[PDB]
């Protein structure tokens, strides 16, 4: 269970949770940053950490806004790894200036997890969104700091499951609304398997100072594909409406915060199909080919479960 | 005689664009503070910004972070009114350096328009969102600018044609999802009517340095009495479902950004009625018993458009 000592800041997050548990399970030495705060007012939370500690995952007691308490967390550390909210995605500047006087950090880990910031044909506030994340690369890059970027693409237990539908929480029925002409591809991965393939990466000198994508052969497909495999399933037919582009952005622009934010991003996924309309270059590299021995849930294995 | 003209940041928002247009439509001196207007991209903002021009507002160029426009722009006016979406709430900060500087402004209005978020009892991430919200009140009362805070509550446009279901576009004709015990009075205020109530606030000593209040009597109810308001508009009885606030919270935990925002906040308005559930006090007033001028839409005619 390999030997490096990792640190997850925001380790009670969506994808952070997973991420935490995975770290744990390849074995490494986990360190978690936590903030004092009050657990009944903040009970999901309390409950989370209760079964980290659990499982075996070592309390450092510190938040980004104390760089005392982050130098020690990294000086203590190999990789670190932010899961942090959007409400702090910019703070973690305050992990790259501690890793930066520390020195003896291996590998950063910034909170990513979702499309690629420097490859994304956005419209706001989506493209805002992104744009403070790839502001955060080019400051782990003016660091020095040895890094990867993942590029985990879709929940699939909040796109898949709902199946691109914006209220759901488990696949519609009746109906189905498709963004754009439906063909463009977009993957899905379980959040478990976001976590395990994440941890994989870590030492790996395949993935040093690379974006890392998740690009994964039976999660592929398109909006149209995903209606069909489910009609089969449920062995019905869907009643469909098609959204053009042009009636997505009158959505967005008549949308208040935070919804709005919620329709620009299914725009760059679903209509610009912007998680796999561009190569993977020079500087990136896929976790499937790269760990071929990590077994993740298909979409087909997924949804055969709401059937 | 003489009318205050009034300078807006953030016209072409989602509440800006109401703001500026009843800033025209009382006749005010109305300069709306504009970068630029981009090519092909924000062509429906382009032609919202025309539609301005041609009903008499002023361009005035520059922006929140060019220091020297601000102060340019802030100078020339009497009111400055900032309707800038919420990922740009936390740099009005340079909106209150330039009016510092200046010393001319009669009155700010900080974006605002939703929540009195100094009487708010919200969980994360909204309890977050309204903090940098409540960060730049303190800054303008710190620095004593003049002020005005709208809390205008829910926006009929996005609350009150969903009947608060989370999905959108025309309230259900089957069932309802009501969060709480839908007995917690929310107010429903149309866009267009927050532009009115805004500028009709501008001038007066009764709103100077006062938190202004929508709580328009017709337009305050439960979500209980909302769902048989329309029951008995469309003759049919819906059914309901109650979702606890325990169950709310685990949701909000389970559910990624930005859709995690957007249950916190329905947390805060309909399971935890804080949009209600304080009094007024001697630095609040309240819409429409200050102005019994404006005949504001009733949710009733409102809904009746719907049936």
């Amino acid at each position: 269970g390999s030997r490096s000592r990792i640190l997850l800041i925001g380790a009670t997050g969506y994808i952070g949770r997973h991420v935490a548990k995975a770290s744990l399970d390849l074995g490494h030495p986990t360190f978690l940053l936590v903030r004092e705060s009050t657990a009944s007012s903040n009970s999901e939370k309390a409950q989370l950490l209760e079964s980290f500690k659990a499982s075996g995952a070592n309390i450092v007691h510190g938040s980004i806004d104390d760089h005392a308490s982050l130098v020690e967390a990294v000086k203590n550390v190999d990789v670190v790894i932010s899961t942090v909210g959007s409400l702090q995605i910019e703070s973690q500047v305050n992990i790259i200036k501690a890793i930066k006087e520390v020195g003896t950090v291996k590998r950063f880990f910034p909170s990513e997890f979702g499309n690629d910031v420097d490859n994304v044909h956005a419209v706001e506030p989506a493209k805002s969104v992104f744009e403070v994340k790839a502001k955060v690369r080019r400051a782990i890059e003016a660091e020095g700091i040895p890094y990867t970027y993942v590029s985990s693409n879709c929940f699939a237990g909040y796109f898949l499951r709902s199946l691109a539908q914006a209220g759901l929480t488990a696949p519609p029925r009746d109906k189905v609304v498709i963004l754009g002409d439906g063909n463009a591809r977009v993957v899905f991965v379980k959040e478990e398997d976001i976590g395990t393939f994440t941890i994989k990466a870590v030492d790996d000198p395949r993935t040093l100072n690379k974006t890392l994508y998740l690009r994964l052969p039976a999660n592929t497909l398109s909006l149209n594909e995903l209606v069909a495999l489910w009609e089969k399933k449920i062995d019905k037919t869907l009643e469909k409406a098609y959204v053009p582009e042009e009636e997505v952005l009158k959505l967005i622009a008549d949308t208040p915060f935070p919804a709005n934010i919620s329709i620009a991003i299914s725009h760059s996924i679903f209509v610009k199909g912007d998680q796999t309309n561009f190569e993977i270059g020079p500087a990136g590299v896929e976790a499937s080919q790269l760990y071929p021995d990590v077994k993740y849930t298909t979409v087909d294995e997924y949804l055969s479960n709401f059937v």
